[PDB]
């Protein structure tokens, strides 16, 4: 039964995706961010500003703390807390409970969000980028190891949000056409390999190892498209071009500055569609998943800004590689199937579109070329 963990995410534009989670005995109720590009569990154990309530370690019979300190540095936001084990539980996901490492959190810097209403956050990587070390085992590789629950899950992420995590299978319901697999090339982050970049059907025509510079992978946490330095260049570029009819601030294309519209009056139709091109899982076959500006314009929600329609662009460089974050993931059905070290994409229900164009999942495309794509 997957009908009972539809609709299970929520979430503000730029301010990632949620489920509710429970730790502790009595269970403790927490939404928690959820975060491919991770692979810790920690959760909000102190009061913060912006936390409306935290993980009181005190009141749970079954916590027990490990006596080992943790320190994990994202990109942007840090947090530093205490290691141990306590009883976790998801209320709308797979009925079952599992005993698994958390990270009290009890000092942070630009890591909660004011307003975010999440309080933690699930790192649903592999082990091999945990904090401390990586023999701190993350929870999905708990909830598998304890439970009878299938090694995989899928994310369908909602643009404005909401959407659903479903754990341990493949919801058809979630998604139409056919579903495109992409190797996972080391388990660490899930890490993929793009093998082509269009903007508007125009190769960048770059060698294809530039896109994957240092590497490329797959993101809920992330709200961006991040892209290596030379690739983001050429980009911005490509789109500039495309959308030459109109001039915007100079910060726009830096994502300093937002860009906003009568309220209504978004011009869509000027702004080209991005596709990546994945590797497929046979030889030199890739297939494409197509991006329209619906989904790399992301619409701000700052009540202030409400007068007229803005949106920040969420397209970023990156100095550690892609990053396929959240707006490349709005709109599909992502399948992160662990259990044959691949990942999957397909067309979801909440998939972007209006009436030109639509978000897509195509294939097969091939190539001539021998070259792998992937770096070092
Ligand atoms: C493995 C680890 C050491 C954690 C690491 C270090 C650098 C980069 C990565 C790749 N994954 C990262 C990329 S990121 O830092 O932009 C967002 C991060 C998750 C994260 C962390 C704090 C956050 N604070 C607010 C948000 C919401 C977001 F949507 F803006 C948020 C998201 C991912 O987790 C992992």
């Amino acid at each position: 039964s997957f009908v009972e963990m539809v609709d299970n995410l929520r979430g503000k534009s730029g301010q990632g995706y949620y489920v509710e989670m429970t730790v502790g005995s009595p269970p403790q109720t927490l939404n928690i961010l959820v975060d491919t590009g991770s692979s810790n569990f920690a959760v909000g154990a102190a009061p913060h500003p912006f936390l409306h309530r935290y993980y009181q370690r005190q009141l749970s019979s079954t916590y027990r703390d490990l006596r080992k300190g943790v320190y994990v540095p994202y990109t942007q936001g840090k947090w530093e807390g205490e290691l141990g084990t306590d009883l976790v539980s998801i209320p709308h996901g797979p009925n079952v409970t599992v005993r698994a490492n958390i990270a009290a959190i009890t000092e942070s810097d630009k890591f909660f969000i004011n307003g975010s209403n999440w309080e933690g956050i699930l790192g649903l990587a592999y082990a091999e980028i945990a904090r401390p070390d990586d023999s701190l085992e993350p929870f999905f590789d708990s909830l598998v190891k304890q439970t009878h629950v299938p090694n995989l899950f899928s994310l369908q992420l909602c643009g404005a949000v909401g959407g659903s995590m479903i754990i341990g299978g493949i919801d058809h319901s979630l998604y139409t056409g056919s579903l495109w697999y992409t190797p996972i090339r080391r388990e660490w982050y899930y890490e993929v390999i793009i093998v082509r970049v269009e903007i508007n059907g125009q190769d960048l025509k770059m060698d294809c190892k530039e896109y994957n510079y240092d590497k490329s992978i797959v993101d809920s946490g992330t709200t961006n498209l991040r892209l290596p330095k030379k690739v983001f260049e050429a980009a911005v570029k490509s789109i500039k071009a495309a959308s030459s009819t109109e001039k915007f601030p100079d910060g726009f294309w830096l994502g300093e500055q937002l860009v906003c519209w009568q309220a209504g009056t978004t011009p869509w139709n000027i702004f080209p569609v991005i596709s990546l091109y994945l590797m497929g899982e046979v030889t030199n076959q890739s297939f494409r998943i197509t991006i329209l500006p619906q989904q790399y314009l992301r619409p701000v929600e700052d009540v202030a800004t409400s007068q007229d329609d803005c949106y920040k662009f969420a397209i970023s460089q990156s100095s550690t590689g892609t990053v396929m974050g959240a707006v490349i993931m709005e709109g599909f059905y992502v399948v992160f199937d662990r259990a044959r070290k691949r990942i999957g994409f397909a067309v979801s229900a909440c998939h972007v579109h209006d009436e030109f164009r639509t978000a897509a999942v195509e294939g097969p495309f091939v190539t001539l070329d021998m070259e792998d794509c992937g770096y070092n």
